[PDB]
């Protein structure tokens, strides 16, 4: 079989299946997954094609988070590109997939020093490096904004030509563009990968028929290493993913007004974040929390919904406080448990994976499709994807004194972000008392590795069993690779 | 027979007019959309001691709606035996709890709140009702925010709630086994001629006949009627009370025995948590009476409600799965009073303008109006709430002065604000001179209760003149 | 026969009176200045606090009912002692009592493993004493004005628990003293002079030397430290720390006052919210505790700012707009072992009356009167024995309870600020305080444990404080095992 | 007589008895007032050289505004050889008089952007205008602050040789200085001025004694006006001066340590502020409160004490929390009715006034010694204070719609400098709330005469009888000059 079977019908799934479809017409590609996209992170996004909005000064303090952020500035440049290709197979009744060209980043004080401030300053030296176009500008000359003048910014920061896309509009032209160059969509769910003597055969599907190929591509999202690891010898040479539960929501504005650019802070406490997305029809998108969940979870929790209408009503626009709530969204972004995605080849000819990308993949989809396509053709795709390619030791991009100064750093963060308002002494007294059992948790899960700061979090506060079946996890891939 | 509302009291009226009339053909109008429903989105609270206010009991009005409550409540039992005898035990149980506690914090005025508890505990005394003042520590289930806490706490015996859902399959269910017909399309006009109802022209272009229509169409009641000769003026307004609640599925699947909740709150709000089956609990509710109808909660509101139900009942609720955002209108009268009864058009009858406690009252009104339609008189103290009247004048404008203020200021109190101290007196002295002016200026012989007062001050010019004009032609119809 | 008085507060001056009046043969001299450095008595209130001080964990304990049953006994004395020091003076020196009756509030401004609690046990034992009181309606309660938000729910009337003018009490016993042939010193004592097992005087801080046959030793948090010279009495009294207290003197907006004592239950770390009467439109407010391991003579802003909110927030909003006229700090005799210091020593003629901590001033009649008992060659009053200055350190609670009581008290700390936080932050930190705790407790000794309210100053001090204690507490051990 | 007496022993009048007596060798100077100095505002004072830190948006929009503007930029060039010549008179042990150089202005978000950021915004432009030294520095390289996260500044402006003097160290020297050039301090207070024949005869004093003198200099604070309008017709031809009663403290730093410069904000709602000024020897200096009080008021307020601590401990440095309180010192700023000084002559010969500078005169006080020195030897004195002779018109340098939008501006900024709490539509409610009664209140008093806001807001919330007086006198005032 020269057939390809693309698994997961999200923004990954669904760039590659249109580059393979549009690069080999003389290849059958299918495509697999339901139209509900359970615990789905593409439709639940604004979405930022966010590059220098996503810096913080611990990822550009890590060899392997200057890779990620080169990465994120290269699929920025495909953009323009890629929305006229994808729009080109529509017409103007299908709306318009960008939703804003410009960024603007806001600083307040609803946050910790230690994050807001640092990661600013990291913004601002990450688009001087880049070249990239941009302004500190005056807060008065932000558009729109009406913010509660106790959480109202101070400094704000125009990114020219980073902008956002309406990720609805997005999936319906990435859908209309695969069946176009001749893809086909099976409205199912692959259960199993097929495969003996190193190669794929194909995949079984949850009706429980057979889909035979010479190429399986997985894109299936916080699902993709679940589905990959029951192949021998994988369980422990592909890096686990959770899910990365994040809310947002759908709010139809009092006047119907939105602002012309994204409006958001930087990445804030466990890589949650406080952002505006304009929409089309007198709607915004809010956005967007965020938590390491070791099981999926389909739902909002009541504390996700209050803290982000309460961070865009007074940070953003008191307007929104009147403002009639469409939706709650919530999806999975997949959280591979070293930090970094899963992009590329394995030991099994013939089978691919594009998954782990947590805040960003909706963003990277161009460079990654791309980037698996000129593989699966015998080419090298893109330089710097080579550390994140999928069959891998865990990655340690910091020391596990890096870890524990940030995730207390990120404890903290929860209170200023709140805001909290407590005695001037208790927030010393609980920077103190965190240290010791942090130290104690990371020691206790590996002598090797040690999970980044927003997997630690939810380990710390996780079930006995659940800390020791991870132990057990960290163990089985130490005796793996070494 | 026509129906025209198939929410709580046009089911209940159904059902009774039914099972009383099997010679006759009762057909009920509505959609399963159920588009600004109330009774869906309640919890639904069986409240009567529950639902007692100072303010409400210092009026002979407000003293008379007590009663009827008080007399509601004794039917629920049978009532819901003869709903749950039409279903079988795969359809759920009607009742989801006997008791209620209520608990005072300091999440509110004392102005409100204190007088409120004290108002309570009097008429549970008065009525001879079974209740006990308890230790807060014996409060079962809950986990409040310390700084939010209750200090005392009051169990109310046999007065419990209902899933609502359940009740309105129940109704639908056994309102077909008694012979009624649903017809799922909404009323858009009642026919009269020669003083007597002819039926109804339905939204599909029909035209149905009838001897009698029964008006049961929630906040959209009186609109419907108001285009028949003369009844613009003489049937009293009913606004939409939006109010929101949520079904939350418990981090535990745990939930409390008894209804827990706090009395009334600024602007007929309040903080309720009603049990339901299946590790799931309602929390509500919201309330804001606007002058058009609104079918989407605000943010304001979820993030208002949300904060109270996690700070002063369960902290656990903070980390519970947030299932469904409910929003309703719950019918508000002009005069703060329902309208149940009879009209000058012959077979034309009305059940609205309930605001908080229809759904409770609803076996009691539903047998009431069937009453008067067999020829009888129905039930003693329901006169006075006749749909055709003069706009009621239960309180003083001084009294209504006095509490708009109280409740202005109660929503900062129940925030619960952080200001400087004289902030709060700054704001009582420079909101009483604007709520004296907004009443005089409206009428010189009516003045709308807070709950709507507050809605006209923050309304549009052209929207306070069109009242002023519609006052103006009330007194000109009656006086 | 001569007798030296160390010390000018309510405690030195309170023998001073009851030595002077009784002992014509005694010449009794008492030392101190009129600035009262560090001087618990003059920040005071006071309210004369029996019941109003009962908390849960101190009836708890043996010696804590013990200490109770003493302060119930030293209220029926109050009546008739204040007419014996008013005698000696005229109309225009003021009257020493300031209120007769007591309301203790209930608000939310707390945690309620404190103050649900402790409210439950003022109701308690009040019945147990058949003591009268009467839960009243809040609307009943006279004058207050609170933050809504901040308001009391329940309210308790204590009849007969009442308060007096501390200022006006000290200038009466300085004149009943001096009336009775007493004879003030202003000096302070800087050594106590012993040999043969026995005091010869005291030399004090002029250079001078003052013979003497009996020295009592009343000098407040100083009074271990003064004693502990003596050969080895530094591992046989035990330690006394400044438990640093602020109150403040307010002018009323409106020259008003309460006609009660106004108060709440015992608070984090035995602070505590009220409000004292006194005459000429000023009212008392008070008061904040910090057990300190090094006096402390000035209030730190977070003391003034905690007093201030607390008072105008749950007592009278009134107070908000009201004229300051003086920040008042002074330190309550704190014992390491939390039980007072008082009667005689190994040495002849030394004596110790202190480590009071909150109710000293109100047990002073009693204190007294039990000393100069012993001095004359009586046994005083029964169940203050146990109490003898010269003694191991008392163990009045487990590890485990002390352990359970710092965590609650220091939770209670961000409820009565009261803080506003996520829901989850206070399970997060009760989790994480109690490790720190345990591993400080097993630190300092296998065998003694500092109460909750010394714990947080043990914790919270530099590292060489901390094993300057644990020696302290070895030495003490290998004194009396 | 050639005698001259100066009533009054604040900075004004030990400054103008200096000068007095340095320039008029052959002539006795008597200067009165007692060393309790009763409601004194200068030593409640810090105190800062303000002169640029002191620039709001609202006083240089008016022309009365700029001209005060440009004289205190004037005085502190006078401020090195002025400290000089009065150390000279002195020794080592006496101390220093200044006690910074500098000054850091910092922009936090804990009070309202309609007057703080408008101000930071007029400081810069002020600065450039003057082509005055001064830098924006990044808020990490201000030295020794440890504010509250949620109240940290995210702006900071270095201002080059604008700087602080001890107040207490300045009246020794002033007094010692005054003492060296022939001056005799007499430790009385004025009771009454005589004068007859539109000329002074002298000075009862409260000792019951008369001083004769052919000159008196009222520099008697807040009671200057009170003191002259005894005199035949001078009741409304000197315009009123109101005591801007004022809260500060002195400090004891936990560590012994303070900031090398001042620290500061911009003037805040009804001319209070937030300030830190350096002192010798351990101690910090925190200011101010200020409530214009139609009578003087000796002691702080509990509101008072509770807002300044707040504000230090939160938005400058957490370590004063634990820091321990040696003093609250207050004192009357002299508050003119119509905003500005009252410096120079009057239809009375030999009478003088030095008066009405409400934050100020302390900066001033070597320019205007040295003015109405000028003036009483036939001179000129300095060109733009001839606009603020004492003896006028009540100046109306802003339209009532001016003020009536600064009132309510600043009502509001008292919520959000506390800082305020509230649900998001309470401050729009309260804004329009607010509007009607301060518009009511400005057309009862008078026909023509506005009082600025801060004193509006203490006139709003004084009794019938006071408000009733006043609307009197601004009618006897309009009679006089009209
Ligand atoms: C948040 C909330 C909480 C509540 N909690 C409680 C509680 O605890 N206890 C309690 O006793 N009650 C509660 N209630 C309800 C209260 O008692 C109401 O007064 C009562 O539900 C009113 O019922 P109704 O049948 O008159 O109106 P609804 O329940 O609104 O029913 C009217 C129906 O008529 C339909 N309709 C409208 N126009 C037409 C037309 N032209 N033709 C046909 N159909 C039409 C509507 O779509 C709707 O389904 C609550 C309500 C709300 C909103
Ligand atoms: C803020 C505050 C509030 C209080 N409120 C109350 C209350 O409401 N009710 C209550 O009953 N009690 C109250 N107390 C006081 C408490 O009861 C104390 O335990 C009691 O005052 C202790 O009295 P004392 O005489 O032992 O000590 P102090 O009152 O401290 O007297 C000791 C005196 O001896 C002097 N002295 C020290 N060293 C020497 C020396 N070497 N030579 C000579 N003299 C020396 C000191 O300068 C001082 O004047 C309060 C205390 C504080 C600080």
């Amino acid at each position: 079989q020269t057939d390809v079977i693309v698994v997961g019908n999200g923004v990954l799934g669904l760039s590659v299946g249109v580059e393979i479809a549009r690069t080999r017409p003389d290849v059958r590609v299918t495509l697999l997954g339901k139209p509900a996209r359970q615990y789905g992170a593409t439709p639940a996004a604004g979405a930022m094609l966010g590059a220098f909005g996503e810096v913080t000064a611990h990822a550009l303090a890590s060899e392997h988070g200057r890779k990620k952020h080169a990465l994120a500035v290269q699929a920025q440049r495909l953009w323009p590109e890629w929305i006229e290709s994808l729009e080109a197979t529509g017409t103007a009744a299908d709306g318009r997939i960008k939703t804003a060209d410009d960024t603007v980043v806001l600083l307040n004080t609803v946050g910790h020093s230690a994050l807001d401030d640092a990661n600013f300053a990291a913004v601002l030296t990450a688009l001087k490096e880049a070249n990239a176009p941009h302004e500190e500008i005056a807060v008065e000359s932000v558009d729109w904004i009406d913010p509660d003048p106790n959480s109202r910014p101070l400094r704000a920061l125009h990114i020219e030509g980073e902008g956002s896309v309406d990720s609805g509009i997005l999936l319906a032209a990435l859908e209309r563009s695969f069946l176009q160059a001749g893809g086909r969509l099976h409205p199912v769910d692959a259960t199993e990968i097929r495969a003996s003597h190193g190669r794929v055969e194909g995949v079984v599907t949850d009706d429980g028929d057979f889909l035979p190929a010479g190429h399986v591509v997985v894109a299936a999202g916080a699902r993709s290493q679940r589905l990959v690891a029951a192949l021998p010898g994988l369980a422990h040479r592909i890096p686990r993913i959770y899910d990365g539960v994040g809310v947002s929501a759908l709010v139809d504005t009092w006047d119907g007004s939105g602002p012309a650019t994204v409006l958001r802070t930087s990445n804030r406490a466990f890589a949650c974040g406080l952002h505006l997305v304009p929409r089309a029809g007198g709607s915004v998108y809010i956005g967007a929390t965020n938590a390491v969940c070791l099981e999926p979870r389909g739902a909002a929790s009541i504390e996700e919904t209050v803290f982000l209408f309460n961070c865009a009503t007074h940070q953003l626009h008191r307007g929104l406080n009147g403002s009639e709530l469409r939706k709650v969204q919530v999806g999975s972004r997949p959280a591979p448990i070293d930090g970094f995605p899963l992009i590329g080849g394995t030991s099994v000819e013939g089978l691919w994976m594009l998954s782990g990308t947590y805040r960003d993949g909706l963003h990277m989809s161009p460079l990654l499709a791309r980037h698996v396509v000129s593989l699966m053709d015998g080419g090298t795709g893109v330089d710097g994807l080579r550390e994140f390619r999928p069959e891998r030791d865990l990655i340690s991009a910091w020391s596990r004194e890096e870890i524990l100064d940030d995730v207390v750093r990120h404890t903290m963060a929860t209170g200023y972000e709140f805001p909290w308002r407590l005695p001037l002494e208790w927030p010393h007294m609980m920077e103190t008392f965190l240290q010791g059992p942090f130290a104690e948790l990371a020691d206790r899960l590996s002598d090797t590795y040690t999970p980044p700061a927003d997997l630690m979090t939810a380990i710390m506060f996780s079930e006995r069993e659940q800390q020791d079946e991870l132990i057990a996890y960290y163990a089985d891939v130490h005796r793996e690779w070494h």
